[PDB]
RNA sequence: GUGCUGCUGUCUCCCAGACGGGAGGCAGAACUGCACCU
């Protein structure tokens, strides 16, 4: 329920006596994750700072449990993984049994417990840990391997899920069809791996990969390269995907963990105390205590701590920021992690949000469904999330109209976006060019690599790899082409230092933009975050490559375990990724609070982009958060042609491809342009504000009769049409002018909507019309209008 | 304090193989700017 944020404080000289005890905690958390690991005796694939992935054996797990203490771990197999799964989290939560470690390292119903006290009194539970420790640490090196485990078990059934997919359309695409003749194709895969893109070339039934067929050595079928192919193809991705998990041990000085502590008896007990402008913490030891110096920290530049009866250390400090800020909240937690020898003290607690009224709450649903109104004279403000803006917004306050775009709402008067623009743009028109060049280049080196590679080790192998070296790569990498191998790997590596270079020339010059005397005209966020991000996670890749040509192409694994490789870099990019999430927040809460923004609505982005560089929800999921703890409430849209459509006219519109900011709209029998960002944001705005009343695309399928039926997915679609046509389904029956109309029914192709005559995929794409109308009368010429 | 996030001199380990890369330790200066549970 309650949230929480967290800072690292460092401790410089620290006594032996906690040194030992976080190795003991890291060897004891490292030996649970492998025996709740092994509990299960289903094998996996798991790895060290090696990288490479080793493969256990059943037999590994046997002697694993062995060696803990059982003497037939598989005859009580049973309850042994029921009390795993119990703790692990695996089953569902009713079925859910840091809290074993009591009935593990003890010496002296849900069926895990039931079944941990079963292999105890059957002599079989309690396990031999490998170092001595006391009670609390085992509680709180078992909390982080369980942590870890639970997430690797998360993405195992992930894996499994994927799998069981690719299975399934694999199986649709075969379906049983002329099995022997599908093993006749496989023959010719044969040849076709020593002799899709493949399969879209053979567009006609009328170059060997495509010469060979027409001969009599794979002509006996003939039949079609639709079902002919897919179904090759769907057998072939089912058969290329990794379906387990992989692990990854935790180690000290590869792979840490944090070391935790609180008066919640999860670990040692603690007592927090403040003095001087810092921290200073002591830990209550089986041994004793200690005093350690916490370094003050501008997160806490003048702090305090306080004692509750909540059985929690509250504190307050000042956060150092473009001004001096507050901020209080209540302590329970710390956490000890030795980062390249220091060791530094997590500091965990939670603090209240900003007061909301249930009037915002009230206004924060289908057009099927009625539910009350705001009543309340609040400011609804448009996020559209992106790459070149952080966020276009427009504010329009409901209970108000002044001036502006008006944009109608559900059951209430016009609203006025008057407020509008852009956050999150260029901080340079050089900078961020310069910076996707440098991407674009590493995206292409990071493949001349492979294909110089391929060409050296065997020559050209087909059309297509010295087309693509002609077309894409070559330009990519803009380096000069040698037949000779020595030469070419000497080019490899003078690109590669190039490369550096400019990354070094950037990385210099975009930082300084925080400290040159133009400080103060620095954005909080910009465009340059993100493009430098792709820079990296592309230049990361490059590298990687450039450590692995030596090497033939036929080979599989590492030829050393080398740990540590490219570390740096990876360290680089996700400290700036959380970085540049953290100041894409923060923009948008200040550009958010000024204006009021008791209601925000932003585009479910999870229906070049966001999705690239985040896991498709983590932005929209942490941006909520933010937004939440600052008392705003946040909201997401469908973006189903909300970048498309007019938020002036509510007719489809062209989003110019080379003006990629514009958008273009005709009301009035007059053409009139707008910006494409701002325009979204208002039709977020107003999908959010109108209830979605305006539908722009249906799907319908036909089986006779020569008339479509309407598709029933989303409440949205279904209330639609009640909207427009009075029945929960109709039909698209056709009319003179080549397009259609709903007229209901009684007892997937595309569809839509124009101005309702509903013209189908190839007609709608009317649109090309606009757009050559629109390109036809010249930009300059067009309206623009508030922006 | 963690990052953004650095730079210049120097010191060492690994991959390569005369082009290059990867990983860390120190020491100077420049500047005190921007955010901060993954």
């Amino acid at each position: 329920m309650p949230s929480y944020k967290s800072s690292r404080v460092l401790v410089r000289d620290v006594p032996e006596e906690l040194v030992d005890h976080y190795e003991r905690s890291h060897r004891v958390a490292a030996f649970f994750m492998r025996l709740l690991l092994a509990m299960r005796r289903e094998p996996y694939s798991l790895r060290m700072r090696d990288g490479t992935e080793r493969e256990v054996d059943l037999d590994e797990t046997d002697d694993f449990l062995r060696s803990a203490g059982c003497e037939e771990p598989d005859a009580v197999s049973d309850d042994l993984r029921s009390f795993a799964l119990a703790v692990l989290h695996q089953d569902n939560p009713k079925k859910r049994a840091e809290n074993c470690v009591s009935i593990l390292c003890l010496e002296k119903t849900r069926e895990g417990m039931a079944a941990a006290l079963r292999l105890r009194e059957r002599g079989v539970f309690p396990v031999s840990v490998p170092e001595h420790l006391d009670l609390d640490s085992l509680k709180a090196a078992m909390a982080s391997a369980a942590e870890r485990l639970k997430s690797w078990l998360a993405c195992n059934q992930r894996a499994v899920d994927e799998k069981s997919e690719l299975r399934k359309r694999f199986e649709e695409a075969l379906d049983g069809v002329d099995p022997e003749k599908y093993a006749l194709f496989e023959k010719f895969a044969a040849e076709l791996q020593q002799a899709k893109k493949l399969v879209l070339a053979v567009s006609a039934k009328f170059k060997r990969g495509v010469e060979i067929l027409k001969e009599d050595g794979y002509k006996p079928l003939w039949e079609d390269f639709r079902e002919l192919g897919f179904v090759y193809l769907a057998e072939r991705k089912w058969e290329r995907r990794r379906g387990g998990a992989a692990v990854t041990l935790c180690d000290a000085d590869d792979s840490p963990i944090k070391v935790r502590f609180g008066l919640t008896g999860r670990g040692r007990k603690f007592v927090l105390s403040a003095a001087g402008s810092r921290f200073l913490i002591t830990v209550k030891l089986p041994c004793g205590d200690v005093g350690l110096t916490a370094v003050p920290s501008r997160y806490f530049w003048n702090p305090s701590v306080g004692r509750t009866t909540s059985n929690s250390f509250r504190i307050e400090f000042t956060k150092r920021t473009t001004e001096n800020r507050r901020y209080v909240g209540e302590v329970k937690e710390i956490g000890l992690v030795r980062q390249r020898g220091r060791y530094y003290f997590f500091i965990d607690y939670n603090f209240d949000p900003e007061e909301v009224s249930d009037e915002t709450k009230v206004g924060r649903a289908p057009l099927n469904e009625s539910r009350p109104k705001p009543k309340d004279k609040l400011t609804v403000m448009g996020i559209d999330l992106g790459i070149n803006p952080a966020f276009a917004f427009a504010v329009c306050t409901l209970g108000e109209c002044q001036d502006g775009i008006r944009s109608p709402v559900a059951k209430m008067e016009d609203v006025s976006f008057d407020s509008t623009g852009l956050r999150g743009g260029i901080g340079s028109q050089k900078l961020h060019r310069e910076m996707h060049n440098l991407s674009d280049r590493c995206f292409y080196g990071a493949r001349y690599i492979r294909l110089s590679k391929k060409l050296r080790d065997r020559g050209a192998l087909n059309d297509i790899e010295a087309r693509l070296l002609e077309e894409k790569y070559i330009p990519g990498f803009r380096i000069v082409h040698i037949e000779d191998a020595d030469e070419r790997r000497r080019t490899v590596g003078r690109t590669v230092k190039e490369i550096k270079q400019e990354y070094k020339r950037i990385r210099h010059q975009f930082y300084l933009r925080y400290h040159t005397s133009k400080r103060d005209r620095t954005e909080l966020i910009s465009a340059e975050y993100f493009r430098m991000l792709f820079l990296v996670k592309n230049l990361r890749n490059l590298l990687k490559s450039w450590n692995r040509y030596h090497w033939t192409t036929g080979d599989r694994e590492r030829r050393g375990g080398n740990p540590d490789e490219l570390k740096s870099y990876v360290r680089y990019y996700n400290n700036l990724r959380m970085d540049t999430l953290k100041k894409l927040t923060c923009a948008i809460v200040r550009t958010a609070k000024e204006h009021g923004a008791t209601l925000v609505a932003m585009e479910n982005i999870q229906r070049n982009s966001l999705l690239s560089l985040w896991a498709p929800g983590m932005v929209l999921e942490r941006v909520e958060q933010e937004l939440k703890n600052e008392g705003i409430l946040a909201w997401e849209v469908d973006p189903r042609h909300t970048s498309q459509t007019s938020c002036i006219t509510d007719e489809f519109g062209y989003r110019s491809l080379v003006a990629k900011d514009t958008f273009y709209f005709e009301q009035d029998r007059k053409i009139h342009r707008i910006d494409a960002d701002v325009n979204a944001a208002i039709n977020i705005a107003r999908r959010f504000l109108t209830r979605y009343r305006s539908l722009t695309q249906l799907w319908a399928s036909l089986l006779d009769d020569g008339r479509y039926l309407v598709n029933v997915t989303r409440q949205h679609e279904r209330a639609y049409l009640e909207l427009q046509t009075g029945a929960p389904a109709a039909t698209l029956n056709p009319t003179a002018e080549a397009s259609y109309e709903l007229v209901g029914l009684s007892p997937r192709e595309p569809f839509y909507r124009h101005e309702g005559v509903w013209l189908t995929r190839e007609k709608h794409r009317q649109v090309h019309e606009l757009r050559n109308q629109v390109l036809a009368l010249g930009n300059a010429k067009i309206p623009e209008i508030r922006t």
